[PDB]
DNA sequence: GTTGCAGATAAACATT
DNA sequence: AATGTTTATCTGCAAC
């Protein structure tokens, strides 16, 4: 459902990963995790228009082993 | 057999 | 410069 969802803390419709707050209000990856380890609103000067990127890390994945 | 969604890690950025 | 802090991308599981 990414029609219509718009973070509820902060506004974008961009999002990596969309995720849902304690309260059940939608929120972007960026706000869960900075909320969920402040637990406080942020002005939206770190917001963007489209989705940041980087290089991908190291290709470290749960690769092998059992 | 394929898709979608949720969650976690590590890296790099900024600050001092 | 190191540490603290932050966010993007990766994978997995369940259901059909
Ligand atoms: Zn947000």
């Amino acid at each position: 459902k990414r029609a219509g969802t718009v973070c509820s803390n902060c506004q974008t419709s961009t999002t990596t990963l969309w995720r849902r707050s304690p309260m059940g209000d939608p929120v972007c990856n960026a706000c869960g995790l900075y909320y969920k380890l402040h637990q406080v609103n942020r002005p939206l000067t770190m917001r963007k228009d489209g989705i940041q990127t980087r290089n991908r890390k190291v290709s470290s994945k749960g690769k092998k082993r059992r």
